[PDB]
């Protein structure tokens, strides 16, 4: 991994290089002049036990519509940002060669993203591994463990670290500090993450 700007991870739906795709989903539409994912990965991405993972959001009960749209630009961040190189690593699983790891996410995005799950239901605090997928998408381990979002997410920033296991980092720094990754920005103001990762492939460059 030398060069890590403008390229894609290895992962379960990934392309292999970056590209335009003028033909992208609605959440995903900032990432129309260089993505990593297709029509249909960003389609999908806007969908209950998607194509994509089969992965169901509404495992406590229906998610709330202010909620579910904040994974949906995760998923599209995740799926169609050519900018995360300087957190790829290698992790070797059935379904992804690679992964990013502490992506330092804007404290707002996470915020936001926390404070907007308040009224939200969950049952586990990682979401990547436990479920019992038998009946052909992920269900609750322990059907009663249905509590509030914040029960098992208490803080933002244990929610965006643990989630995902990892994947993000939240940075102290704003959105706009030019120091940390955005999964939400305006594209008519241009993309903020591609300043943001030049600066990490510098901080980290050389050995
Ligand atoms: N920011 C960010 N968003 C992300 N979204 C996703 C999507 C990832 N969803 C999935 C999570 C879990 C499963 C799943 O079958 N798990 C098994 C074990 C999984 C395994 O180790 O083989 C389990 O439950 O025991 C499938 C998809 C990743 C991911 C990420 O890495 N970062």
């Amino acid at each position: 991994r030398t060069e890590l700007l403008n390229v894609c991870m290895n992962a379960k739906h990934h392309k292999e290089k970056p590209g335009p795709e003028d033909k992208l989903h609605e959440q995903c539409r900032p990432w129309r002049k260089n993505a990593c994912c297709s029509t249909n990965t960003s389609q999908e991405a806007h969908k209950d036990v998607s194509y994509l993972y089969r992965f169901n959001w509404n495992h406590c009960g229906e998610m709330a519509p202010a909620c579910k749209r904040h994974f949906i630009q995760d998923t599209c961040l995740y799926e169609c940002s050519p900018n995360l190189g300087p957190w790829i690593q290698q992790v070797d699983q059935s379904w992804r060669k690679e992964r990013v790891l502490n992506v330092p996410l804007c404290k707002e995005d996470c915020e936001q993203w926390w404070e907007d799950c308040r009224t939200s239901y969950t049952c586990k605090s990682n979401w990547h591994k436990g479920w019992n997928w038998t009946s052909g998408f992920n269900k609750c381990a322990v059907g009663a463990a249905c509590q509030p979002f914040h029960f098992y997410f208490p803080t933002p920033t244990v929610l965006c670290n643990e989630i995902w296991t990892h994947s993000y980092k939240v940075s102290n720094y704003s959105r706009g500090s030019g120091r940390c990754i955005q999964m939400w920005f305006d594209p008519a103001q241009g993309n903020p993450n591609e300043e943001v990762a030049r600066f990490y492939a510098a901080a980290m460059s050389g050995t």
